[PDB]
């Protein structure tokens, strides 16, 4: 079969052969729809040969997956169902605490592969392979967005646990910012919009000049485009207003430090982006005590599971139906599947398709 | 009546007096017994004039008493009941949606009172009312050291936040590190001995030389002294190990950036520490990435409400004998309250004695 992988010495992802895979048990063998790309996957192309499994010479790129279950093995899956898989998989120690208690999205560095990403092939290749524990059942009818069902979890979870900071008094909240413009932070958004907590007022920050279909999609959902270049995340409260929960989305490390200024009292910032390390002037005073004297919290998080894929089907069906038009920029065949990887303004959200239902 | 004020241009405390406060309706009058005095009280007298009660001459102090309701006028209580008052009262401009929801330690600057610290007198007079509702029922046995009860509540409050923090994933700490070695952080330490999450192995930072008082509570509740000359708070897992649960207590706004770095995976730090801004060279990248794939929390906290001070009283009864005696090392009659306000080593924690029951 067919696959696309990033090897050492090549800039690019490319298109490799290797065998279909074969299901262990309680694995079931899925034959690829759809496999989206986000900022992640460049980073891994970025990046080095790290975190190519064990003793290989490529990895298999993609974590955003959707697909058909074509042997159900011996699971309790059904020929034809349509199923997204989770990411992260055991390390080669074998299984853990976070795998056993059903949590792997909390296990640390070393104590977890995830699929396209670190330590173990993904899932851009025409047939995969999962334990039917990680492979979550979604309506026939998200096979072809299917793909968006991981980046919602992520979301789900970052919002389940700043939620949690929360939950020890009467927090009703009703301005909410997302930093950043990405996929991730676009989608975030349009969550927020939808959120039971009901919240009225919505923000979004980039720094692109107009025309840029991220701004039009910002002020689509009727949020207010904040232009980091005129406004700094500490000036936002002068500008626009406190925010109740700030959705950090950017990779940029000021933002973490800054949002603390921009929370209104007793709010807390979630925490998505994956920064390198950078050093600079930061008064840790003002961050410290605004963060005691107004009972705020920081809530970082990572990946995923079962229960945030589950929930992210029903938000699915809350979502725009021209949001989720103009989300995705591009679906691209395999047979044409360089595009997915463009990395320039207009491209907001792409997939590559292995095939259809 | 006499009472123990801060007046502008007196660099001490002094007394004076006032006529003793009558109840109006909903309100009780206490016959004050014993008044705490917590590193709050110092930073009151080292401050400025502003948070004295519109239009009046002076602050009186204190703000962890316990005292005996002498008249309990149309109020539920009962004559000779013991009490504690909580600490905030509604601000100028009346109640607020803090006050009418029973969570007034969420309240924001500006929107409460504090009584003894910021726009309201304190409770070391003879006498003081207070509203039956932030007039809390202890333990007659708890006359004594009943001024240990706010302080108590204080750290209730916050672990109850931070321990939210972490609810949506199953959280089994084992290791706990108090940074700071004041009587907030000494009693801090001996709650999270007896804290029902079931920590192994207790961890307490200071910065003194031995022999020292508090070096030996420390090392009586089976803890380790780390003390930060030597071992830096981003050291400390290289040195002892990494820390599930944070709780801050010095006021060091270092403390709060480095807690990420000495923190296990999906661990919290609370903070309580109140600094003045402060700016210097932090590597953000290193705290916002830190956070993100490790699943951290912090969480801010301050003041503390009625269930906070009930949970204390049960905390209390199981706080060891031997250590209620040596963290409290004066308790010192009116007659010569000045040792009260002591500011050394030996002295950490103290209490105003008005009268006995
Ligand atoms: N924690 C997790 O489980 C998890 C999961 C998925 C993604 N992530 C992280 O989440 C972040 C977002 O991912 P994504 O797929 O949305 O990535 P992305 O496509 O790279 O988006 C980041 C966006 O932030 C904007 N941005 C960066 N710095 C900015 C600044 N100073 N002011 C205003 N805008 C700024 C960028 O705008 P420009 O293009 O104009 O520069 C970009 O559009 C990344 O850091 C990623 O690694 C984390
Ligand atoms: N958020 C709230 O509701 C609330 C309530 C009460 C208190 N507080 C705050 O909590 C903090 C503790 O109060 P407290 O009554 O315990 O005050 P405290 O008596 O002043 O104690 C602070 C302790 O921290 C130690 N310390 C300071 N910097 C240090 C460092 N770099 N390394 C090691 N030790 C260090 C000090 O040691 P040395 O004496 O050796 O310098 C001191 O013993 C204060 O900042 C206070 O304002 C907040
Ligand atoms: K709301
Ligand atoms: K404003
Ligand atoms: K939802
Ligand atoms: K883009
Ligand atoms: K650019
Ligand atoms: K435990
Ligand atoms: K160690
Ligand atoms: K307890
Ligand atoms: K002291
Ligand atoms: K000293
Ligand atoms: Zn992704
Ligand atoms: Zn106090």
């Amino acid at each position: 079969m067919k696959a696309i992988a990033v090897k050492r010495g090549e800039d690019r992802p490319v298109v490799i052969e290797k065998p279909r895979p074969e299901p262990e048990s309680g694995e079931a063998l899925v034959r690829t729809l759809r496999v989206g790309v986000c900022g992640t996957d460049h980073e891994v192309i970025a990046g080095g040969h790290g975190g190519f499994p064990e003793g290989e010479d490529h990895l298999v790129l993609g974590h955003e997956a959707v697909g058909v279950v074509v042997d159900p093995n011996d699971t309790e899956l059904e020929e034809g169902d349509i199923v997204v898989p989770t990411v992260r998989r055991p390390p080669a120690s074998g299984t853990n605490e976070y795998f056993e208690r059903d949590q792997p999205d909390m296990a640390p560095d070393g104590m977890y592969f995830e699929r396209g990403i670190v330590g173990a092939h993904g899932y851009m290749s025409e047939f995969f392979t999962s334990p039917e524990k990680y492979l979550v059942r979604i309506p026939r009818s998200q096979a072809e967005l299917g793909f968006l069902i991981e980046p919602i979890s992520i979301t789900e979870k970052a919002l389940e646990h700043a939620y949690a900071s929360r939950s020890a008094f009467d927090w009703d909240p009703s301005s909410a910012f997302v930093l950043g413009n990405g996929s991730l932070g676009l989608l975030t958004l349009a969550m927020l919009k939808v959120d039971d907590k009901g919240y009225e007022n919505l923000y979004c920050l980039g720094r692109r000049d107009r025309p840029d279909p991220t701004i039009d999609i910002i002020e689509e959902l009727d949020a207010t485009y904040v232009d980091s270049r005129q406004t700094p995340v500490e000036d936002v409260p002068d500008v626009y207003e406190q925010m109740d929960f700030i959705y950090e989305a950017t990779g940029f490390p000021k933002h973490a430090i800054q949002s603390v200024q921009a929370l209104a009292p007793n709010g807390v910032g979630a925490l998505l982006g994956v920064p390198s390390d950078w050093a600079f002037e930061v008064d840790a005073g003002a961050f410290h005590r605004e963060m005691v004297l107004h009972n705020k919290a920081l809530v970082g998080s990572v990946n995923s599971h079962v229960e945030h894929f589950e929930a992210a089907t029903v938000t699915f069906t809350k979502l725009p139906k021209w949001f989720l038009e103009d989300l995705v920029t591009g679906v691209h065949p395999l047979s044409e599947f360089e595009a997915a990887f463009d990395d320039d303004d207009t491209t907001i959200k792409t997939a590559i398709e292995f095939s259809t239902v």
